[PDB]
């Protein structure tokens, strides 16, 4: 029993972990196999920061320049290539702690674990989220870029995100390991307003069914609704739409409770037209959105 | 900027994660040089935890009883011990992976990352506190005993917590690496009520210096109080005394910020008594206690 925000064990991407350097600038970079990968805004200065030609920038740059330091040893950059807004540095060792990996472009609602470092030195795990408008609510310092987000499964690593920047209103934008941001932002000291932060429906569901199986009822209610109705309801609330792909994902949680999808969803109503009334749903007074239907299933039956 | 529960990275504690075996029950232990550190009642059957009498018990146990497994690899045990209520597994090779490591006893309010493990295997990692009557709002499941909480200082793990039973009102008992039990829990089957659960008022302080710091201000007030006036307003919230010790650990915060630390109570003073009216801090609808004065500096800095 218990309900917490929960981050995988960063064990495996600990060992992945290393500082790149190029001139003055220093960030982290991922070490897999015999690649350094890296944002390219490493080979910026303060003044390239507002609008920097990489292909440009890059032609000044060698082998030589950029300095990795997997712990405290240097290692060797045989080459060098940029893909997209990332820069893959072929070093002359493979590193010997890559763990099975995929590289995985998630989508908006997926949630994983990202594991914060400075200087190539990891110093925080946490949870998140990819929000619907495709930024995320991290917590990042300067220095952080080229931290990376992550999901497990057994002994396989997904990198989903590499850490890029923060926007003028303090969210986070990055991409994934290909180098693609996630969403319209761009590596440049530009405005880049974020779009609607909309509520991940299918997550608040999903935490409802993790609070009904932790002992948490007090919100549940005498009324079931449809798909439609509910979406009238979800729409004025900024909540994004239910479709029945996401009634059908919340199955084994509506199995496992015995509370049918649309009876969730007509508590999920109430508690949006009524409030919590000072009440609170496992330890939170806000219904809790970044948490998916497979993160429940995981934390309540203890996948390792 | 960005403000999140953060726990240490794991890496240095799942490399001593082993699964302990005593007949039919399995759970997690701590393997730390040549010792495994479980909890006694692995020793236990369904029948015995109402009621048991471990010395007695452990009579009847010898070194070839507990199956160690480190990975997919078995540890000989060469020798057991009972301290208060840990066993200390004496097996025959030091574990490779041991970090620099100490063994505390933390006092209430202090937080720690929990590394929660199945079987020996870790499975999550979050972010706790020790709650002011020695309980634990943990996320802990049948076999995740064993697991320890720990704090981490560059390179030295410091143990304060291991996992050892859920008390009938959901919450969670432990002990330190002595075996010694936060608070008054024993390790039995038996009506074990918490206390109150207070809220760690200088905790909520250093959380709401890190909404400051983050951006969030709507909170800040034209008020200023006493630590007598604002300690009889906290004792009706059920909130601990503030103490002049607890205004000096806020000093670098209360310094950083450039806001006193009486007027920041008179603004904690304000919220206990007016409510949040529908606004958030730090995208919390309540105010948070789970994260100590260093804490917030060490995130807002970036202590790798
Ligand atoms: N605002 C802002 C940028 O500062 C940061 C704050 C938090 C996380 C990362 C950075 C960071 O180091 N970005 C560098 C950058 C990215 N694209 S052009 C320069
Ligand atoms: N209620 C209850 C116990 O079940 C648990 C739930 C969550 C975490 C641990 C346990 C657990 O395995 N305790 C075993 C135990 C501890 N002392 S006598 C038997």
């Amino acid at each position: 029993s218990g309900f917490r925000k929960m981050a995988f064990p960063s064990g495996k991407v600990e060992g992945c972990m290393v500082q790149v350097t190029c001139g003055t600038t220093t960030l982290n970079g991922l070490w897999l196999d015999d690649v350094v990968y890296c944002p390219r805004h490493v080979i910026c200065t303060s003044e390239d920061m507002l609008n920097p030609n990489y292909e440009d920038l890059l032609i000044r740059k060698s082998n030589h320049n950029f300095l990795v330091q997997a712990g405290n040893v240097q290692l060797r950059v045989i080459g060098h290539s940029m893909q997209n807004c990332v820069l893959k540095l072929k070093v002359d060792t493979a590193n010997p702690k890559t763990p099975k990996y995929k590289f995985v472009r998630i989508q908006p609602g997926q949630t994983f674990s990202v594991l914060a470092c400075y200087n190539g030195s990891p110093s925080g795990v946490y949870q998140c989220a990819m929000r619907p408008n495709f930024t995320i609510k991290g917590s990042f310092l300067n220095g952080s870029c080229g931290s990376v987000g992550f999901n497990i499964d057994y002994d396989c690593v997904s990198f989903c995100y590499m850490h890029h920047m923060e926007l003028p209103t303090g969210v986070h934008a990055g991409t994934d390991l290909e180098g693609n941001f996630y969403g319209p932002f761009v590596d440049r000291q530009t405005a880049q307003a974020a779009g609607t932060d909309t509520t991940i429906t299918v997550n608040v569901l999903a935490w409802l069914y993790a609070a009904v199986i932790n002992g948490d009822r007090w919100f549940l209610n005498r009324f079931t609704t449809t798909l439609n109705d509910f979406n009238l309801v979800a729409m004025k609330y900024n909540y994004e739409p239910l479709t029945q792909d996401h009634v059908d994902i919340l199955g084994p949680l509506s199995a496992q409770t015995g509370i049918a999808v649309l009876d969730m969803c007509a508590s999920l109503k109430e508690l949006l037209q009524n409030g919590m009334n000072g009440r609170t749903i496992l330890g939170s007074a806000l219904l809790e959105d970044e948490f998916t239907p497979f993160d429940v299933v995981r934390q309540c039956s203890g996948v390792t």
